[PDB]
């Protein structure tokens, strides 16, 4: 049971998505501080996203998720993806492509570690790179034109600072700050924040690792989920 299971941040700054399970939250953040505040109560992703309502997203739910670009983000659950608008503020969401299978999604992850589910993925600051984490390994994708940047390699090798760290055989979930260039990793209970520059991984900043219900002390008595 990792506390979070999914995040990615929104359209809306300082805002980011927590899922867990078949629910999730919204909340607003304040790097530096530990004043973050729930915007949306823990509920179904279903009753939040009724557009994701009859599939893998909404049951069992998200277990993988990134932020692209505008209010559309890439959505996962086991080995199954979808394309999503959304649409913050309204009831407008939708589902721009999918429900497919990962392969059908990015023909790039066929036959990979990643065909068959994703742990994790943060959006990276550089053109329109993602970091998608499966087990004790990652890869960038650009996201539009679905092509892999460089090969599939060690988290403890891409990343020395996670070398020897209980991140470095996986990360159970991450988000992209509205605070560019840093990143919050998730594994179990844990947490850790990062700073990260495209390119050179090796160049990773990391914090000292907490408790999440520390660092996000307002999930407390809600999370785990
Ligand atoms: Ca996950
Ligand atoms: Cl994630
Ligand atoms: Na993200």
């Amino acid at each position: 049971a990792p506390y979070i299971n999914a995040a990615f941040r929104s359209s809306s700054e300082y805002e980011v998505y927590f899922f867990a399970k078949n629910k999730y939250v919204r909340l607003h953040y304040t790097p530096g501080a530990s004043s973050d505040t729930i915007l949306t109560n823990l509920r179904l992703i279903s009753s939040g996203f009724p557009s994701l309502a009859g599939t893998p997203f909404a049951e069992p739910g998200i277990d993988c998720s990134f932020h692209t670009e505008a209010s559309e983000a890439y959505v996962f659950s086991g080995n199954h993806s979808a394309y999503i608008d959304y649409a913050p503020g309204t009831t407008n969401d939708k589902i721009l492509v999918g429900p497919t299978t990962i392969a059908e999604m990015f023909p790039v992850l066929n036959n990979t570690v990643f065909e068959d589910s994703i742990d994790s993925a943060f959006r990276s600051t550089k053109g329109k790179e993602v970091y998608l984490f499966k087990g004790n390994k990652y890869v960038r994708i650009a996201y539009d034109s679905k092509q892999l940047v460089g090969n599939i390699r060690n988290i403890g090798d891409g990343f020395p600072v996670l070398n020897g760290t209980e991140f470095e055989s996986g990360i159970d979930a991450c988000f992209a700050s509205h605070k560019e260039p840093e990143a919050y990793l998730f594994k179990g209970q844990n947490y850790v924040r990062i700073d990260f520059t495209p390119g050179g991984k090796a160049d990773t900043l990391v914090g000292n690792i907490r408790p999440i219900l520390d660092g996000w002390p307002v999930l407390k008595g809600i999370f785990p989920v």
